[PDB]
RNA sequence: UCCGCGAUAGCUCAGUCGGUAGAGCAAAUGACUGUUAAUCAUUGGGUCCCUGGUUCGAGUCCAGGUCGCGGAGCCA
RNA sequence: UCCGCGAUAGCUCAGUCGGUAGAGCAAAUGACUGUUAAUCAUUGGGUCCCUGGUUCGAGUCCAGGUCGCGGAGCCA
């Protein structure tokens, strides 16, 4: 039916006839001539119109916006003062002998055109015509090449598409569980899976050597501009593998996709203990674009006149840790208060800081309330240790460790953006040695990967001070977002057992929850290890996108719900009834 | 770690020393020389151990069943005599130089062996080591190709890989939904998907050309043999192309497909219309291995002495269809007997027959109680048209045109089984010109294929006789089973409302239900139509496999439960009472 | 919801007439240098799906219930 | 659950001091042979998120509620 597309209309083409079906995107009337913008998946043409044929001319003035139209026309070499640069076909035309109008179309609730602010409410209630824009059509083109790129990849190197069940046992350990009550069992209730995390172990121990696949996953958490309740996934499983043989072959898939897709090239992927990372950038996933730096100083504050300072500065649960930022000792006042507000977010009980404008005139030139209740000399191997000179301003984070690097950590990243202090486009890189456990406001433990992951001690040494365990896993960072991550898994049942006992689960829960899995080790597992990769982020940085809306076809609000589709809806008593449950007002 | 698989040790590798890590399938001991049977992925390997290194010799002697274990030893081509045929290296053997057992293994509840009738309720329950076992891995490894090859195909053809959404609408007119209560809405409910339809059409709308996607569908209808609450299914959909264009792409990619994995050719698909094949098959998917056929024989029957016949023939509502079965008035009147309850459990009351053993001899030579009550010409024609001679036996249906069309649709599957009367491997077919509508038990109708189908006529001749109107339909069905369908689509709104007018969706529910797609068709809709194949069902066929449950990873039970896993399990009140409902005793 | 079949050792299953528990395989131990579904011997192993009822007595009979398989309904 | 921002024509938004509704764009109509975000003119278009309360009077003020965005909690 169609010769060919809009978008593909060559310069060779010229003299050749063709027929092309897409939108009318706008449509230009000078009454003589009138001249047609048609677009489709490729891109946009033009179509000319003179009234030498009046019929055609006629079904040329009726077309409005975002008819839906097929035109057969003859490909003409436009003039050399009508070329058009942003159009693909811009330096060709069509003069149009037949039209014809496929279906017609109600005027666009808002606008396709060139900076238009819509107004992402009435984008997602008309999700149909948001992907019309080219922007919107060239991201989702682009995730299904990454995702065509990595499974081509995967293919590659023996790894196994295999499907794992979407309706599973409900759990109360991981992240909540979106339910689904049982019409045959009534009182018990299925549950969407945060991860095929049991069943690609079982699949390792069932002999596939390799397994991927590209799984569907639900989380009832609240959102962020990151993080949707249902979401894709990468998910990868080997077997007699260690953790350098893991990184680095998803490693290499990373290296590759970004050079099928962007043509980019990453050096080296630096190695990042987990302790250096939250001692100087305070975060499990640094952002090596911004140089900014948390330094630990409390060593120089411990016999000073300041109290919040010398606080915890003794305090051997807690840091005094400064951050420099260059140039910023012209800061008003008010953007100060934004910034002790914004570290007061995470914690913080204020935020100390040094002017730096003189340093030549020793405490004098330090405009700050501080620099009164700290010796010069002390103050002074402060400032030459953080690097700081005249015109630049240092922070303090002084508080409990966990206070100090999240505020700090955060306000690294925050004035890092605010003063465009990113130093590279792509900052790849891999934080590992991470701990086994941390305690959660409460005597509770909680796995900082997850409870299958395998500590590099024994299950003696494990129940036995569970804060020097460290586990075996490893996170992909890039641009200080989470690419993904994972880990050797448990395969000695008695270590797993440990860890299950350790984190609060008695026989009781072990034998009805996680049952499967204890008798999936005892009957012969091999030594195994995983990762998986957030494809929504993935895409999401890959296409310079602001929020992972813009890289899912159709997205859910911060309230889980879809605005286009009146999702979730009601449903009658009937069905309600038969599923065995029943409401509260 | 692993230097090479065991089932990819060639003789080739002979002299050169190999590391393979696996599993021991089965281990003979001879006390002087101890043999195992080393299995991976790829297959199994012999590996030999003489006491000359008596500690490798210990740690062969304590080894059993399904030990994960590490061996590094020599290849040697082994003896002529010794040569092991149903073993792809079983030419070559391994003299063990060092074994480490990286896991033990209790030993598995059943075995691996060459034909243990297990159990299918105990390899669900340890499905884990049932995948073990070389024909499910076979399977799977099969399914993984298939899928590979088709989004091979389909991504060679300019489709997109676009995922849609499983948290949707809840709507009661297609099958029945599985719920999701919702945290932040409470009363309100999401619905996993039956098919990503409404989403695909509206991909369609969005302007993408082509659209593809192999996504997870759910049912919370009961199962069958080839029928799972949640099923894979292949999912297309194009604009501006008609049906033969479409099933021109299909046909293309399930040839392509089967030439990829099976390489086997199917000659051409016969397209067979509705009519036809409920006329001479009694089924919208007809197995054109069996000979076996359908005749009307009413117009004989008319003025006939018998009422159960001259009943039907004379209603135009229902008919007379006789079914000749070769070489089979040999018939015990048990299987007989078998045979009319078998056509009972379809609403048939009764089953007439005739078994022909003399055709010269007349009335007589024909015995049955039914040949008294027919005239000896009418009979004689009858024998004549179904094709019968001596030793033949011809079944009658005589009754309601539903009623005769499924149970002797059945009945000629069954015995075409039991005589074993396949006269081909592949039959692959098109069954187009289906109808719009059909009456279930009641005035209410329903569209046999999907209320967003195409109709031949208007929108106008659509709401007067609905039942004469033709949907723009296809389905392709191969031995019997229906591999999948689509059609081509609405786009008129004007007729989708028609049809859901029709259907007894008034516009509350249009508005409320489908808005978001009356909204789609009314801003630029294009003509568009599509397809979806069932993967599980494929997979079984091109496998051989006897249920669906054969080729999926971990399939459910005949109520939807795991027997593995323990789902459906229960949840504690709190997480129960955060979703706002409550249960039931 | 309906029709039909089924549940006994770890696995596949027999178990009569209602009379108080068996085989093969597997496992543990033993012997053996060439088996490849190794052979051979010794030994261990029971919530007869659950719950009740009739019996002097229940794997067996009756009733209800649970689970597993095929089908009908259902599966736009 | 908590912090912060936000809701006015189809779209982006102004709306003062509480005084009874506006712009640009879009749409409909008109003119034009070369525009490409065409130009120009005419005309149409309001559930000021919802519900109440104070006022002679509420887009404006108070209270409760709904929805949308960022963050905290949370996200094994
Ligand atoms: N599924 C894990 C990663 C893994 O175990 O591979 C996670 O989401 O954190
Ligand atoms: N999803 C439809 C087929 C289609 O519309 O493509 C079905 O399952 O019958």
């Amino acid at each position: 039916m169609r010769s060919h597309y809009c978008g593909q209309l060559n310069e060779s083409l010229d003299g050749q006839e063709v027929t092309l079906c897409g939108w009318v995107h706008r449509r230009r009337d000078h009454g003589g001539v009138i001249f047609l913008d048609v677009r489709d998946r490729e891109g946009l043409a033009q179509v000319v119109f003179d009234p030498d044929r009046a019929e055609t001319f006629a079904k040329a003035d009726r077309v409005r916006s975002e008819f839906v139209v097929k035109i057969t026309g003859k490909v003409r070499l436009r003039p050399e003062g009508a070329r058009n640069p942003n159009m693909a076909s811009g330096s060709i035309e069509v003069l149009g002998y037949e039209l014809e109008v496929l279906n017609q179309a109600e005027t666009p609730p808002f606008p396709l055109d060139e900076y238009s602010d819509v107004g992402e409410e009435t984008r997602l209630r008309y999700r149909f015509i948001d992907l019309r824009r080219p922007e919107m059509a060239a991201k989702l083109k682009l995730r299904a090449r990454i995702t065509s790129s990595i499974r081509r990849y995967l293919d590659d190197n023996g790894f196994l598409d295999v499907e794992t069940p979407i309706l599973g046992r409900p759990t109360p350990e991981g992240a909540r569980d979106y339910l689904v009550p049982s019409r045959t069992y009534p009182g018990h209730f299925f549950a969407l899976p945060q991860s095929p995390q049991l069943f690609k172990q079982l699949l390792m121990v069932a002999g596939f050597d390799r397994y991927y696949q590209i799984a569907k996953c639900f989380r009832d958490e609240d959102l962020r501009a990151d993080r949707q309740p249902e979401f894709t996934q990468i998910d990868i499983e080997t077997s007699f593998l260690d953790e350098s043989d893991i990184i680095g072959i998803t490693e290499k898939m990373v290296r590759q996709l970004f050079k099928e897709v962007l043509d980019v090239e990453f050096d080296e992927f630096p190695h990042m203990p987990f302790e250096e990372a939250m001692r100087r950038y305070g975060s499990d996933k640094p952002d090596l674009r911004i140089p900014l730096e948390l330094v630990d100083v409390a060593d120089q504050l411990k016999e000073v006149e300041f109290k919040v300072f010398s606080g915890p500065a003794n305090d051997p649960k807690g840091r005094v840790a400064a951050l420099r930022v260059p140039g910023a000792a012209s800061m008003p006042r008010s953007q100060i208060d934004d910034y002790t507000k914004f570290v007061g977010i995470y914690g913080a009980k204020g935020l100390a800081y040094i002017k730096v404008n003189e340093r030549a005139k020793g405490v004098e030139g330090l405009q700050s309330p501080i620099v009164k209740f700290i010796p010069e000399a002390n103050l002074n191997v402060i400032l030459d240790r953080v690097g700081a000179v005249d015109g630049d301003i240092v922070f303090f984070g002084a508080d409990k460790a966990k206070i100090v690097c999240d505020a700090l950590g955060a306000l690294r990243i925050k004035v890092g953006h605010d003063l465009k202090l990113l130093t590279r486009e792509w900052a790849p890189m891999w934080v590992v040695d991470f701990p086994m456990f941390e305690e959660n406001d409460d005597g509770s433990l909680s796995a900082l990967h997850h409870p299958f992951t395998s500590p590099k001690c024994t299950p003696a040494e494990l129940e036995a001070n569970p804060g020097a365990a460290l586990s075996r896993a490893y996170d992909m960072v890039l641009n200080g977002t989470e690419l993904g991550g994972g880990s050797i898994r448990i395969h000695d049942k008695s270590m797993q057992q440990a860890v299950f006992r350790v984190l609060g689960i008695d026989e009781a829960e072990q034998e009805e929850k996680f049952g499967f899995l204890l008798d999936a080790l005892k009957y012969g597992a091999p030594p195994h290890g995983g990762l998986a990769f957030g494809l929504d982020r993935l895409v999401m940085l890959m296409t310079g996108a602001s929020s992972i809306r813009e890289v899912i076809a159709f997205p859910k609000t911060q309230s889980a719900g879809d605005v286009m589709t009146q999702a979730p809806g009601s449903v009658d008593g009937k069905a309600l009834r038969e599923l065995h449950i029943r409401l509260r007002e």
